């Protein structure tokens, strides 16, 4: 079988997050729809956060199939943490069902983790690095030959550089379960094969990046020749360490990092009337990022100024990734998330 989740894009390419259905009957929420992690949490209705007032929860009282633990739920991300409880039930997503899904029940997060109307998130990476140590829902039905294809494609919509765009866009992109959707790309997909070491985050190579014509070095004292790159539909731009970013942004005429005192420290600000080309070279081939994702607009009241979409973070050296490929680069192409054999492919938009 196939099944699609329909995607909303939040926050303008901030996040794309598609329904979950939750217990018996079935309570639906939105999700941040998530390839750089692997649990599946949503908002508790005990939860006494402000943005669990002004969003939809999960009560687990009314489900009849709820199987409640006592065990610890504690996830850290990027943007922040998320903790309350474990607990079982069925779980519904794109017409499949897994009867026995393990998730966390949040009551706390730091702060403005997510807000309405998210009301929590779906992991769509591998088992071995979910918080809960539960399979992921997406590998369960990949595993059990539930899938016509082993593998998920993935469309988001673009709403940078839409002066009419709305925080909330319900005509958001796709995700299709079990196959890839020949009318959204044109042209042969080109896979890049994830061995059996590489099945935690969803990565693969970075092999080279052209910025204004000049190739930059990728080299990183973190990630040696060529840094293991997250490719991450719950980003929203795409996270380097501190040396690349300097490198990629040197050859940008007139870009400047942001100060620590401009509140925007890993950041980094160039001309506004600069159109810059850049392209990321996976299996062989370079994929263009359009100027609407690489051009976020001015941070600062120097309105000649505009903040471009790679940042500074130096990862933790525990971390098999040193890049972070989000939304900004995703947006440019159709991507294939195979299970088996495991690799992420690439196709041109149609
Ligand atoms: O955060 C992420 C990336 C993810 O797409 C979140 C989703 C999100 C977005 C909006 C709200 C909530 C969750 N994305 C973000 O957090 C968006 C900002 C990302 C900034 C760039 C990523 C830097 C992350 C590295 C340090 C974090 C610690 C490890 N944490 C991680 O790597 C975890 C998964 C994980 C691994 C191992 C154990 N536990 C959880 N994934
Ligand atoms: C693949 O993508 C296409 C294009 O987005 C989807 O087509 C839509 O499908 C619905 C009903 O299935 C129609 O009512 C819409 O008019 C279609 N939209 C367009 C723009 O063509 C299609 O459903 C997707 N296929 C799968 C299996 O997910
Ligand atoms: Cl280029
Ligand atoms: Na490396």
């Amino acid at each position: 079988a196939t099944g699609t989740v329909s995607l909303t894009d939040v926050g303008l390419d901030a996040s794309y997050a598609g329904q979950v259905s939750i217990g018996t009957p079935a309570q639906d929420f939105l999700v941040i729809m998530d390839s750089g992690s692997s649990d599946l949490w949503v908002a508790g209705s005990t939860c006494t956060e402000n943005f669990c007032k002004q969003t939809y929860t999960f009560d687990t009282s009314t489900s009849s199939s709820f199987i409640t633990s006592s065990e610890a739920f504690n996830i850290t991300y990027g943007s922040g943490d998320a903790d309350g409880t474990l607990g079982t039930d069925t779980v519904s997503m794109a017409g499949f069902t897994v009867s026995d899904q393990t998730f966390g029940v949040v009551t706390s997060t730091s702060a403005n983790l997510i807000s309405y109307p998210l009301s929590g998130l779906m992991g769509l990476a591998w088992k071995s690095i979910a918080s809960s140590g539960a399979t992921p829902f997406w590998q369960t039905l990949a595993a059990s030959g539930d899938w016509d294809s082993p593998e998920m494609g993935v469309y988001l919509k673009r709403y940078r550089g839409d002066n009419t765009a709305s925080q909330i866009e319900t005509d958001g992109g796709q995700i299709l379960f079990g196959g890839l959707n020949t009318s959204l790309y044109n042209g042969s997909v080109n896979y890049i094969s994830i061995d059996e070491s590489e099945k935690d985050y969803w990565r693969i190579p970075l092999e080279a990046m052209v910025i204004q014509g000049n190739s930059v070095s990728i080299a990183s004292s973190s990630g040696g020749s060529n840094p293991s790159c997250a490719i991450d539909t719950g980003t929203t731009l795409i996270g380097v360490p501190s040396q690349t970013a300097n490198r990629i942004y040197s050859q940008i005429a007139g870009a400047e990092a942001l100060s620590a005192s401009s509140g925007y420290e890993g950041y980094y600000q160039y001309p506004c009337d600069t159109e810059v080309t850049v392209s990321l070279q996976f299996g062989g081939m370079s994929y263009s990022i359009s100027n609407a994702d690489m051009n976020l607009g001015s941070f600062t009241r120097d309105t000649s100024m505009c903040t471009g979409a790679f940042f500074a973070m130096d990862m933790s050296s525990r971390s098999p990734v040193q890049w972070i490929v989000g939304a900004s680069f995703i947006k440019n192409v159709y991507t294939a998330f195979r299970y088996n054999p495991a690799a992420i492919g690439f196709a041109e938009l149609a």
